[PDB]
């Protein structure tokens, strides 16, 4: 992998805060495409690049990566709703800061971090987005951690990355964005 950004290789210097408004839009899980076969290229496509895993393996991995009952996140300038079972729950944030994370293959990531002020917000209270991304811009598609004690809890979580785009993808195109 290159020495670039979103890779994992950054100057701490280059850290800055974020708000909700990057994040901002209608979004979607991307593990029904996993496991529909729409990913099937993605998988093959990654093992002939890298070498570093077969297709199967790559599609395990990335099985226990995107796994989640959220299947669609909906975010404004200072909200967030989740919809998960047969339920959506809309809680307002606010920012509450970042860390950079180290990874065990030696790169390094940022989770950008919110707190829900409603004081019902049960497993949805503490919210970080991880976007490849360590400064200001709109994402383009995300991952999402959860709970209900601590932001520091969730810097635990290392193999499951819940993942989203816009809703106005298809499966399809999410596969392109992801082979590019
Ligand atoms: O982030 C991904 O989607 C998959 N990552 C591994 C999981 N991420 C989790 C995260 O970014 O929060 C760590 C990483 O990319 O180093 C490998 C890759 O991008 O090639
Ligand atoms: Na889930
Ligand atoms: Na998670």
């Amino acid at each position: 992998d290159t020495k670039t950004v979103q890779n994992g290789y950054f100057e701490d210097a280059a850290v800055k805060d974020r708000t909700l408004s990057d994040y901002a839009g209608n979004w979607q899980s991307v593990y029904p495409f996993l496991e529909d076969g729409t990913f099937d290229q993605v998988f093959d496509y990654k093992a002939k690049l890298t070498g570093k895993m077969t297709q199967a393996e790559y599609k395990a991995y990335y099985t226990k990566g995107y796994q989640t009952d959220v299947t669609k996140i909906n975010i404004t300038d200072n909200t967030m709703e989740f919809v998960q079972g047969g339920q959506s729950k809309k809680y307002t944030y606010k920012y509450v800061g970042k860390k950079i994370l180290t990874y065990k293959k030696g790169n390094r990531g940022v989770r950008f971090l919110f707190e829900a002020t409603d004081a019902d917000a049960g497993q949805f209270k503490y919210v970080q987005f991880s976007d490849h991304n360590i400064a200001p811009v709109k994402a383009e598609h995300f991952h999402i951690f959860f709970g209900g004690t601590s932001q520091e809890t969730l810097f635990e979580e290392m193999d499951n990355w819940p993942t989203y785009y816009p809703d106005n993808l298809s499966g399809q195109e999410i596969a392109q964005e992801m082979l590019a």
